[PDB]
């Protein structure tokens, strides 16, 4: 039962900056096998973590998955189950995929197959998010499309194991109203990332252009959280009307914003989705977005404590 599933997740915190850069490490984060019983240990039930296979698979047919990586990929979800943690899994930082889908979907398909193959044994607290935020040239509904020839693949070979759909126009709510999955499908989770308002979450983020004209932006006014209420009436009236969980699995304030408005708005933003009893994973555990520092080894407590 996915809404079984979901009350599995819980609370959760991605592992990110690390398997999703093109080589692990290469955005500051290499995932240590302590972080598991750290993450356990504050109160977690679960970790996402971000994993860019497409650069570890070769470019032609069968388009097979590196040993190496896959190797790891499984020490880093071994290390995650041996501490009763739930584990989200998915294929992040795909862009050819996004620039030209019809090139790429029988590499993406081919990436799911391989990846259920492996995983189909696994515990049933192994999760699998199709893809992170579709956008781009993968429109809604080429997303659609996509997104039911992936749930036939890993159907086709696991038909235990709970699937996260996300949405289309880069994974938050622009696009929910356009997803469609398939009457089918009965064991999958909707997944939505909430980031807004954009110009406070990602003022001064690097990756982001023009976001320096947002730095020093606040949260916090009672019409702040009204509007952001509004946002989530509208993916809970979404969730009841067509029957699916919902999973938020990456919210987050960029460092450069100011703490007293990160701790504001996180801690507002876990309260509302509990009262929903949605399932979430901050972004991230201890990178740019991070709550944890591990040279310390001590957590930010207040960002903490609006998690837990
Ligand atoms: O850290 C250095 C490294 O940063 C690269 O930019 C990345 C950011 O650091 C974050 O990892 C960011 O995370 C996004 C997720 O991938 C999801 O889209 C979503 O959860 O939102 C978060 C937050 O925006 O991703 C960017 C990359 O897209 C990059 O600049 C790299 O060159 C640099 O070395």
């Amino acid at each position: 039962d996915p809404f079984e599933r979901n009350k599995i997740l819980g609370r959760g915190i991605n592992i990110g900056n690390a398997l999703e850069a093109p080589n692990e490490g290469d955005w500051g984060v290499v995932i240590k096998d302590e972080f598991f019983d750290i993450i356990k240990e504050a109160g977690f039930s679960h970790v996402r973590i971000p994993i860019r296979w497409s650069t570890h698979a070769y470019a032609f047919p069968p388009y097979k998955i590196m040993d190496r990586f896959f190797k790891r990929v499984d020490e880093v979800i071994n290390g995650a189950l041996k501490r009763g943690l739930a584990v989200v899994i998915n294929i992040h930082h795909y862009e050819e995929l996004m620039n030209d889908p019809e090139e790429h979907k029988e590499r993406f398909l081919a990436l799911w197959k391989q990846i259920a193959d492996r995983y189909k044994d696994y515990p049933e607290t192994l999760f699998f998010e199709i893809l992170n935020e579709p956008h781009g040239n993968l429109t809604p509904e080429k997303w659609n499309e996509l997104l039911e020839e992936a749930l036939k693949v890993i159907r086709s070979i696991d038909k235990k194991h709970t699937i996260i759909i996300g949405t289309a126009e880069w994974g938050g709510i622009s696009a929910l109203e356009k997803l469609s999955v398939p009457k089918w499908e009965k064991n999958s989770i909707v997944t939505i990332h909430y980031y807004n308002p954009f110009e406070f979450t990602h003022q001064g983020a690097e990756w982001v252009e023009g976001s320096e004209k947002w730095l020093g932006r606040k949260w916090g006014s009672p019409d702040d959280q009204k509007h952001l209420i509004e946002e989530f009436n509208f993916i809970e009236e979404w969730s009841k009307k067509n029957k699916r969980p919902i999973y938020i699995g990456a919210f987050g304030a960029y460092r450069k914003a100011d703490l007293e408005s990160r701790i504001k708005w996180t801690s507002f933003v876990v309260r509302e989705m509990e009262k929903r009893r949605w399932s979430w994973a901050y972004w991230e555990f201890c990178s740019g977005f991070g709550v944890y520092d591990t040279l310390r080894k001590t957590w930010n407590k207040d960002l903490l404590e609006a998690l837990i």
